[PDB]
């Protein structure tokens, strides 16, 4: 259900859809960056939209 990246940069969300990571987090994705974003998920629970540009692949 998605593929883990972590995010690299410090993000919140302003609009509903995002989310709110930091710098050096570990997240999930989940949709192809049709405009930028892909709805990716948290280590909380919920999920939203977040860009892949500052986002890395992880090493489980």
């Amino acid at each position: 259900t998605g593929e883990e990246y972590i995010a690299v940069g410090d993000f919140t969300a302003q609009q509903v859809g995002d989310l709110t990571f930091k710098k050096g987090e570990i997240l999930l994705v989940i949709e192809k960056k049709p405009d930028g974003w892909w709805i990716a998920k948290d280590a909380k629970g919920n999920e939203g939209l977040v860009p892949r540009t500052y986002l890395e692949p992880y090493s489980e």
